């Protein structure tokens, strides 16, 4: 927990967005990978609404590219405040941010509706609204007197919840938790790492609550949701850099019922 002090933003976007586990050229490579899950799941146009919230975005926004153009007031949230900033860098187009443009980039591509990445992004910075701190261990994430609109018509949380519990219990509350903020039919995008037990962040080390794709499942059901989709990548070994025991990613689509 208090670990998470020590994460340093930018080591952590070196590590797991920059090359080789961030080129999106090669199309078997795990962005690809993830920006079409979430690309996809989107075109049914059964996820959508007016307000959604995004889980522990940390740093990055790649998680709401295909996601923003369903969704008119989004809210970005996270626990530490080095990273509110680093997001805030990005939105505003303030010098130093991280750049997400290959990613928006692929986006588009992968979306396909002849759209130019610059009205992508613009189209991002515009409706997400507020950054808020957060956190999935009070029973009220978000706490009392949120400027955010609750509750969300959907949810979207990547590498959050595995990455902040020790252990399965911990893990199922904080899913309770956030669940408490989507409104009921509403739709929860989850992404995470699958068996990861630990991972770097510059100084910092992090010591995760390794998770199954059912142990993941049936956490999503305890919680009263109704698993529409679940798939699964298996990290290749050319993507074991070093930073972290990651075996595969995951990504579920699961609506409050
Ligand atoms: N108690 C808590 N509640 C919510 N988020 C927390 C948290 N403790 C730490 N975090 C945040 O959870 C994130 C885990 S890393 C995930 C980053 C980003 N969503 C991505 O897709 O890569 C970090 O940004 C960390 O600051
Ligand atoms: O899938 S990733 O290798 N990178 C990656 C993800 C998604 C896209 Cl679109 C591109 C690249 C990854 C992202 C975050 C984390 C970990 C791994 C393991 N440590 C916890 C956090």
């Amino acid at each position: 927990a208090s670990a998470y002090q020590r994460f340093e933003p930018r080591a952590y976007l070196r590590n797991n967005y920059a090359p080789p586990r961030g080129d999106l050229c090669n199309p078997n490579g795990v962005g690809p990978w993830a920006l079409r899950c979430l690309a996809q799941t989107f075109a049914t146009g059964e996820v959508s609404g007016r307000t959604l919230i995004d889980i522990g975005s940390g740093p990055t926004v790649y998680q709401l590219l295909s996601a923003c153009s369903h969704f008119e007031d989004i809210t970005m949230t996270d626990f530490l405040e080095v990273n509110r900033q680093e997001l805030g860098r990005w939105l505003q187009e303030e010098p130093g941010a991280f750049n997400w443009s290959m990613y928006s980039q692929h986006a588009c591509l992968i979306e396909g509706k002849g759209e130019c990445w610059q009205d992508k992004e613009r189209q991002l910075r515009a409706r997400v609204k507020r950054v808020l701190p957060i956190d999935v261990h009070q029973p009220q994430p978000l706490g009392a007197g949120s400027p955010a609109p609750l509750p969300a018509d959907a949810l979207v949380s990547a590498f959050c919840l595995e990455a902040v519990s020790p252990d399965l219990a911990s893990f199922q509350r904080a899913l309770d938790h956030i669940t408490t903020l989507l409104r009921p039919g509403g739709h929860l995008l989850l992404i995470g790492a699958l068996e990861e037990s630990w991972y770097l962040a510059g100084e910092a080390r992090l010591t995760v609550v390794p998770v199954s794709e059912e142990e993941v499942r049936e956490a999503l059901v305890r919680s009263g949701y109704k698993v529409r989709d679940l798939r699964t990548y298996i990290m290749p070994a050319h993507l074991q850099t070093g930073v972290d025991d990651v075996k595969g990613v995951f990504f579920a689509w699961a609506q409050k019922v």
